[PDB]
């Protein structure tokens, strides 16, 4: 149907916008602390602590399969990155501090992405 195609073009366009958001958020992590999944070889107890691990590479895989239907889903995954780190790591660590900085810097990016998603439809 033409309607199914139109819906597919919208998903494609949302995918484009989310890729640009993802790039901008990941620039706010120049240490690449959140680039890859926490290694279960190096942190063997991690899944006893954190039930839904998340990282930028895993988001990027989802994004490229057009697996985010809306901005809310993408923000949920970004929030898991931050929130997981802030639970596993103590306040006095470079990890926790990186998460706070990412949260604070990313909020600005996400605020204008929400306006763009709404605006363009």
């Amino acid at each position: 149907s033409m309607e199914q195609v139109a819906m597919e073009l919208r998903l494609t366009e949302l995918t484009r916008l989310l890729r640009s958001v993802l790039d901008q958020l990941q620039d706010k992590d120049p240490a690449r602390i959140f680039a890859q999944p926490v290694s279960l070889k190096e942190v063997p107890d991690y899944l006893d602590h954190i039930k839904h691990p998340m990282d930028f590479a895993t988001m990027r895989k989802r994004l490229e399969a057009q697996g985010y239907k809306n901005l809310h889903e993408f923000e949920e995954d970004f929030d898991l990155i931050i929130d997981n780190c802030m639970k596993y790591n103590a306040r006095d660590t470079v990890f926790y501090r990186a998460a706070v900085r990412l949260r604070d810097q990313g909020g600005v990016v996400l605020r204008q992405a929400r306006r763009e998603v709404d605006s363009i439809g």
